[PDB]
């Protein structure tokens, strides 16, 4: 049977913690794989974690640091990426995976920069293959990509990080290519899209790396029909940004005029919009989810919850969407997640080595309070 | 299909070992976790060991001692709570779970400690959330929860630790609340209750951390009346408590004036009952399970049968009691069964971290000889 | 489905190597189990491995040499014990295991030596327990039980272990015991028997530990009439035993007037026997298989094939039997096996601990070549 | 439900990343075989590696360098050899493996090199055996057997390495050998034949030790009939071998006048074929695979494509080829795949030990760029 994932989004009011790994903790004494890049994605069963590998273990001399070594691995939500119970899933440096009911979808990206490779593998064998059409590191998601009635669907950009580059969104049915098409956005930047379905179309909130504070939104319809503008709010939810105060949104355009960028993501809800950023407006610290009325729609300026996730004096990164399946909840409607990456190591810090580890929120109908879930590993490590 | 869980608890004339897991003898050298608060649960095809973890290994430098980092994890019963065979469930600094028949409900307490948020999961995701009704740590049982015909029942604290707190009764179907109530319990003191089915009914014992030497009972029906009092039987169970000799009973009233205490366990056998304590009176050392005649219903001083478990010159800690379903044993009547974690290291020994290991016991039909399973660890270990 | 078993034995011409797993070697670096008194049983899906842990790991200051620790514990046949890939099956200083069809069940016995207690365990949950009924360590077979049209039969033994001792059989389904006998065996000794099923009864081969340098047998038919004797063959089978030459056979009475033994095996064939010896006759060295013509039922001599399995420069230790059933092999007679315990470390060798890793061999209709599958290992490890 | 496999080879214009393992790398840290000979082959739901334990581990004293130690074990496709993902096989120092739709067939050859025996398994337990029958060294494809309706085909060589020698193909059918042929080639030499189904044949491309540069090519039908010589393409695909300029192909004898040579592989492409060998002529290092237009029928050299997996600066190794099922694919055609074995240590390296790992290439309808997916382990380790 193949997840129908019509439903509207869930509107909620709070996030509860669902997972956390403390890979890093465990992995100054136990065998766990350098990795950044983790994703949760679920299917009808389970939710499970992906992650790029650094084909090496924490506090090894290999984890000294685009290689031919990493990997795309997952292992079931809050366990560490570790050696043993991990489950290959592609040759990877760039990745997304999604589950259409019936089996794990999952895209792995390798080779030159000026030719790479995607591998599309569906139930853990290759099935297809897409390679760079512009020849600058193509590259995806890096999150879940979004199954419909039996099809899936991702984002792929393929030209420079810092300058206009070329979109395509994909859909397949069983690990086949069936469709695609080309995102025309002059003046925009989309990377590391982070997606979700909701009301039978696939929403996503991405990256502007090239001279966005506000992150792109993309909004595919399953006949690859699509939107694409800007998250309306008056606020900025990307890094490096500016200060609120200073802030004025808008639905079209990119506002801020500042380079770089962090992969991040929001949820639609009905008009409103929930929306992850750092606290930190310059470095990737600190985590927060903020709701802001009519934010899907306008430039609103009107902030209805907080939550904080991470606090400011601890290191945060990457954070993306996901959804929980009816067949897990038998609810009306899909549960809205997502996932906190917490970066650790150089350059920032004094070690050989970068990795990361995760926290996961769930959702729920009730306010949850503020704390911090943060890494706690005491660094240097043995290996530094 | 539910369990049904509505048959009499077998009365048993004495308990036999069902598993020991020598976790931190393996954790000298293999790659375990930290833990404390270990305890069982059962579902219609295997028991299962649930642990705190503290988000860190045996012989590591982050073993170093309600924290972020802490977890809910569970392996097999007598598994070692080690990395590569756990079982993420929860972010948990206090949990409880259970099996309805059909999925592993499991609650874990995190956040705050002004504003702890509880989350129910089900079948491995979050299903609903509790919040701090009173501001001063919810928490909660610490062993197995009870589930009766597809509902299962909890019981969570919130409040001071040493004198008068706030005390409810949950009931949830497929990880949603459905209803829950207040136990009026003026002058008494529960925590970390110890429940088991019993005819149709949630019986507890619990610990009265204010002012009782003796334990509380409360008994729930699945309608959410109740009755609450004190274990009737004159001889006390807590620790720290008094001699048995200076003890008179109360079924209504804390006896002993004496603070703290010690999460334990009992079992009603028809008007009689199994009592577990340390067997010093002053110090979590040695484990006894004592079987009194007319100890549920009178201040009876009777006991019939002893057994040890641990020696007096070894280690004990926390107990709590499950029942075994009458789909894996094919009996008539639930089997009553306990665990006892003892727990190893600081402040009692020179170390710098705390952990537990675990032996199991369950009833049967014969007596079985005193011995003791300790834990025999031999310390400090490396890292100290 | 439970498993018939009602087949004859097939006939074998020789044994070829099924597994080896490197237990000591790999333990050098890896995470894996001090143990003794491995032993294969085998389900209608897949063979295991069953083992004694010390409750402590290869190389760790906790190897250092019936204790409250000692575990049972199972892994597929060919995996090393170690602590990742191990099922917890019970508390256990000495013990059986064998499936019904349906599920495993397992027997560990534990506590004081004066008073011992032995659980039966049947589908991971204990089930029935038997006390020590002569209050000198009750213990049982070290290998697999048997089990026919769903009832399993063991042999345990209560006594001293160097003058007559106490023997009874006892009978089991779905873990309850129904049935048991003492039998009678003035002037004989039964330690450790090695068991299987042949034409409906359960055929064991046994260790005299008292005077005889042949072995006992005993067949034990389903409703617990039982015949007792010795092997008839001429050539002894025990160690220590004398020269062959000097050696005249016995049905009825020990023959050969020395103490101590070794667990050991033989396998009817029609009237002649498979009869395993160590090489030595000193010490547990080397591991030979020889056919004797109508050696099951006349003190004959004549050798028609032999086998070596370790050479006599390296260590054995037990050996035992078991069978493959025919949902396995699609064949009209169940498959002889045999396993071979190979000890490495003190007194013998200069290591603090004492362990051993295994071979196992089945039969099969042609002949093979001599080798020497042995151990390994390189002594004395980092710990030592 | 048997595999048919009677469909044709599909036809492909390149190949893709499917899996790398990066086993030496994680083996500086994690518990992982030393291991060569790897292979991969698939059932119906998943693909394995298979590999040749040493019975020691990667930074182990037992690493240091046909033992009696050596066993044939498997993990998923993509995971390293690690200890505790590990599912044992077999008793080997050569083996071959695959699935019949139903289950595993595996053949594990161990034993004194003057009479050695393969043992056949069966759904994870023997079943039968094959002696040598010239008495020097028995041995086998290391890479996938082949089946075809339930019936399983495989290769094997007795006799001298480097001069004539004695070849048999061999036919199973639920592990239980119901024919054998004799391969009559006088002048020819054959060894570790790579071998797959296409149009209910089996077609074997394999090693020539004794004087040819060239590949023999060993054609199997159903009924033990065989066509059997040599690979017409006028490239020469062993190592060592001579300059392409300097070859000239044949259909018939080996070219080429030099000894030795490297386990590899090709596939018919209708009339085409595409071969693999290392970019080097007389080292394994690197690794490249053609595309020859006519070359399984003429000594062509009409090259149509060429991509390199291994750049020549970096260590290669054995290669070989199995075929996706369609039971996986749900295509018309098998889709051929093949690995390369990446060698590292002594005695070109300065290490005590020598081990491999992997990468693995499936077969896609578009042509994909060149890169080097290497070993990337840092020589020497701790241990060294
Ligand atoms: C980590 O690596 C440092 C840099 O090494 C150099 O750069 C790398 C990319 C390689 O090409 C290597 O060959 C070069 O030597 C070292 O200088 C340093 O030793 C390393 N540190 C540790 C603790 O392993
Ligand atoms: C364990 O920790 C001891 C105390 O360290 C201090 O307190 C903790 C809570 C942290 O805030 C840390 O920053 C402080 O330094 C140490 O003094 C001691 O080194 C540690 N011992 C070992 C063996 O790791
Ligand atoms: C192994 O143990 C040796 C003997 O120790 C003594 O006997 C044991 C049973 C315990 O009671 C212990 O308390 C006694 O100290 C030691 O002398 C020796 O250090 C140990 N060796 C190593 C390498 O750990
Ligand atoms: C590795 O082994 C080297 C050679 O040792 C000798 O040869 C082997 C086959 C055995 O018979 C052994 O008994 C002999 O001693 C050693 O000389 C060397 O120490 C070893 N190296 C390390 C680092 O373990
Ligand atoms: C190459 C552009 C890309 C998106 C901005 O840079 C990413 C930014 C990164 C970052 O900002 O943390 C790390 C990513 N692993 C990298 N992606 C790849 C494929 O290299
Ligand atoms: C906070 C009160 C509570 C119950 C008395 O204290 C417990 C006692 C403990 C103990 O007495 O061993 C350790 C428990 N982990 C702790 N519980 C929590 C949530 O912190
Ligand atoms: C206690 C008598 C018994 C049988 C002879 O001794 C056994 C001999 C042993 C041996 O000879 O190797 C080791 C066994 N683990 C031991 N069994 C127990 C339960 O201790
Ligand atoms: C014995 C002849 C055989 C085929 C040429 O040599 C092989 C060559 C090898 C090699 O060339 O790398 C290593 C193999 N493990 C070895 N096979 C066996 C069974 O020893
Ligand atoms: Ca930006
Ligand atoms: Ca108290
Ligand atoms: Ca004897
Ligand atoms: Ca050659």
């Amino acid at each position: 049977q193949f997840m129908q994932n019509t439903e509207a989004l869930c509107d909620v009011k709070g996030f509860a913690p669902f997972s956390k790994d403390n890979g890093i903790r465990i992995g100054s004494r136990g065998h766990v794989f350098v990795i950044r890049e983790p994703f949760v994605s679920c299917s009808p069963t389970e939710c499970r974690t992906f992650f790029l590998t650094q084909g090496s273990l924490l506090n090894d001399k290999h984890s000294n640091g685009r290689s031919p070594y990493r990997t795309l691995m997952s292992v079931e939500i809050g366990q560490s990426p570790n050696v043993y119970q991990a489950r290959f899933e592609a040759v990877a440096w760039s990745a997304t995976a999604c589950h259409d009911g019936k089996k794990w979808m999952t895209i792995g990206v390798t080779g030159p920069d000026a030719k790479a490779v995607a591998v599309v593998h569906y139930g853990g064998i290759p099935t297809d293959v897409i390679n760079s059409w512009a020849g600058d590191i193509l590259r995806t998601q890096e999150s879940s990509c979004t199954c419909i009635l039996g099809e899936c669907y991702w984002v792929m950009t393929d030209g420079p990080a810092n300058r206009q580059a070329q979109y395509r969104a994909f859909k397949a049915k069983q690990g086949k290519i069936i469709g695609q098409v080309e995102i025309s956005f002059n003046g925009g930047h989309i990377e590391e899209c982070s997606c979700y379905p909701n009301d039978g179309k696939v929403e996503c909130v991405c990256r502007d790396n090239w001279t966005g504070t506000n992150r792109p939104v993309l909004v595919i319809s399953p006949d690859l029909s699509y939107r694409v503008g800007y998250l309306c709010a008056g606020l900025s939810s990307d890094t490096p940004r500016g200060e609120d105060s200073q802030f004025t949104g808008s639905c079209t355009s990119p506002v801020g005029n500042q380079g770089y960028g962090v992969k991040g993501f929001g949820f639609r809800q009905g008009n409103d919009v929930w929306m992850g950023r750092t606290i930190s407006r310059t470095s990737r610290s600190g985590f927060e989810i903020l709701k802001v009325r009519n934010g899907w729609v306008q430039t609103s300026k009107e902030q209805i919850k907080r939550q904080v996730v991470v606090d400011n004096l601890n290191r945060s990164g990457y954070s993306g969407s996901f959804t929980l399946p009816v067949e897990l909840t038998k609810r009306d409607c899909l549960v809205p997640c997502f996932w906190v990456e917490m970066i650790r190591g150089k350059p920032a810090e004094k070690t050989i080595w970068t990795s990361s580890s995760s926290i996961v929120m769930c959702g729920v109908d009730h306010e949850v309070a503020d704390w911090s879930w943060h890494d706690g590993a005491i660094l240097p490590f043995d290996i530094d």
